[PDB]
């Protein structure tokens, strides 16, 4: 009832092997057990051969399909991989369809979720070129779907992330903090702040880059959602050296996050909380900048919050700003979920 | 890098080889933030989950030692739980037999309710609050406690999750344990009828006609300081509703209480004292002559040359209001 069902995309009838795909792609939409009831039957290599068929109506709806199996565990998207599925969702990143480009790009955002190498079997596979070039494009529902799939590949190992710099992503995303659409917006502080999640020559990119005045203005805004993902840069910034935790005080942002450590809104405080916390992970010039900006006496106060959560990371960052050590910095790495 | 090595080992057959692999992962995610969404990332949810069932006590005990460790985590990795279906296990294991497990999936419960409202009402449509009201009748007070640790931390969600734990039935036995012997057991019981009554004025109705009132003002003459602030927060969020509310308070004669607070050497003690009196400040001018009535205008006259600035001004806020807040608590197992 289901091999049967495999045979069927072999069937030179397009009215057969279209409605054999609408039944392998909802009973793919269900669990990720009925998700290897499909890879079981041997259904990838039909799936990836189509592909290349000449049919948009067959090959709309194998990328519906082959999609739905990445949602499932890693286990299950390594399966799509060496299926040989990169090679053809790259290919179709130059599709004159735009549903067929933003299928292949949703494709590649949830292929893009597992883990670094295979991440990586992404970027070997050429994605990165056509996935910077699209940064630039003036249908905002194409960039959104490109900005999705490049942040996920943001959130792997150095190797991932330098990958990412070396196509040339920084100058459209920094320009991109300039965008009206606010999920545009948010979507590229997500690809930024992933960015400076890895080392201390990555972060340095993005400081170089010039992204820090603009992260500044942003703790400003009236979105919440955008204060958010602009926190979290911030944060992963902090969570370098000695140098690139001091441009972000060059920056000006020490007077905007001690004046957020008293939101109402707790998941703004927390995130306030967490780059303070980061910067009071540096050297003692850096810990000197955060007392000047008076968060000694806020971080006291914290610790009668009616969150006792907040209290114990009110703890965690009074303790670091009263030490003669500089490491605890911690980093984040955050997905972009279709 | 042998985490993904320690998550494949959950999977190992041998109690020894699963039972090592169990203990590293929890005092890993014992760390930090960025120590559990590791643990996270390696896929270590679903096995754990899966090991909820798992007949030997032992194992389910290091498996909710570990689940209890990443819901300590941020309110997005609190989620990464909940999608990976450990509420409907959590509430399972409410009606074990061992006492340990019963307590240990308490936790996992309470560190979940501390995260957003919606996260909340998921445990409460798993079915909890019913297996939690039951609890709180039972003879074990460490039983007790983690059923009111969770249950506080579920009041203090939206007026949806605080009306969801009126309509179990909290509010008779949380009355109750307000003639508790036990410290711990009361302050747990003031900070979910606390949280209770930072809803609607329906909902601090609830808690008036609960008669709850007159166990409050007498536990401000509680020489336990401890219980003395679980006390006046609760009555600071009553006096938050409308005048009808605020007079009830009045009315259960905590006038005088209040006004003499306001001299108790302790800070934290004479700022929630101000804290009531400016949320019953808030109403009309019937509940304002009673304040003053009540020898407040000279102490608040007193503290403005307190040595505590922020205590300052906070008299002269309450002082010229006389010539409206709320406050939602989460704690945390302890």
């Amino acid at each position: 009832e289901l091999p049967q069902m495999v045979q069927q995309l072999n069937s030179p009838d397009q009215q057969e092997l279209q409605s054999a795909l609408r039944k392998l792609s909802q009973i793919a939409s269900g669990g990720n057990e009925q998700i290897q009831a499909v890879i079981d039957a041997g259904a990838l290599p039909a799936l990836v051969q189509l592909l290349s068929s000449p049919n948009e109506q067959i090959l709309q709806e194998a990328l519906w399909a082959l999609s739905n199996i990445a949602s499932g565990g890693n286990e299950q998207i390594q399966a799509v991989i060496d299926a040989g599925a990169l090679p053809a969702l790259v290919q179709l990143l130059s599709s004159p369809n735009e549903q067929i480009l933003q299928e292949a790009l949703r494709a590649l955002q949830q292929i893009a979720m597992g883990g670094n190498e295979q991440i990586q079997a992404v970027i070997d596979a050429g994605a990165l070129p056509a996935l910077v070039q699209l940064l630039s494009s003036p249908n905002e529902q194409i960039l959104a779907s490109a900005l999705g799939a490049l942040a996920n590949i943001a959130s792997g190992g150095n190797e991932q992330i330098q990958a990412v710099i070396d196509a040339g992503a920084l100058p459209a995303l920094v320009q991109l903090l300039s965008s009206p659409n606010e999920q545009i917006l948010q979507f590229a502080l997500i690809a930024l702040s992933n960015i400076a999640s890895g080392g201390n020559e990555q972060i340095q990119a993005v400081i170089d880059a010039g992204a820090l005045p603009a992260l500044v203005q942003l703790l400003s805004s009236p979105n919440e959602q955008i204060l958010q993902e602009a926190l979290w840069a911030l944060s992963n910034i902090a969570s370098g050296g000695n140098e690139q935790i001091q441009a972000v005080i060059d920056a000006g942002a020490l007077p905007a996050l001690v004046q957020l450590l008293s939101s109402p809104n707790e998941q703004i405080l927390q995130e306030a909380l967490w780059a303070l916390s980061n910067i009071a992970s540096g050297g003692n010039e850096q810990k000197q900048a955060v007392k000047e900006a008076g968060a000694l006496e806020k971080l006291e106060q914290l610790q009668s919050h009616e969150n006792e959560k907040i209290q114990k990371e009110a703890q965690e960052a009074l303790e670091k700003l009263q030490s003669h050590g500089s490491g605890g910095s911690g980093k984040r790495k955050a997905k972009i979920t279709w």
